[PDB]
C-alpha cells in the first residue's frame, strides 16, 4: 500500500528534522 | 499522489546527503 | 515507480540509521 510507503516518509522527514537539529547543537557545542 | 511521495523522498535523499556532508566535516574537526 | 519508491525510502531509513549512530558517536568525541 501507498500509505505504508507514506508513513515511513512521515516518519523520515521527522527524523530529518532532528538529525538536523542534533547537527547545529554539535556544530555550535564545539563539535565543529 | 505517488507524484507526491516521489517529490518527498526526492527532497529526503538531497537533505540526506547535505546532513553526511555536515556530519562528516564535523567528524574530521573533532579528530 | 511504486517499487522504485520503496528501494529509495529503504536506502532513506539505512541512511538515516548512519547518521545518527554518527552523531551518536560524536557525542562521545565532543565529550
Amino acid at each position: 500500500r501507498m500509505k505504508q510507503l507514506e508513513d515511513k516518509v512521515e516518519e523520515l522527514l521527522s527524523k530529518s528534522y532532528h538529525l538536523e537539529n542534533e547537527v547545529a547543537r554539535l556544530k555550535k557545542l564545539v563539535g565543529e
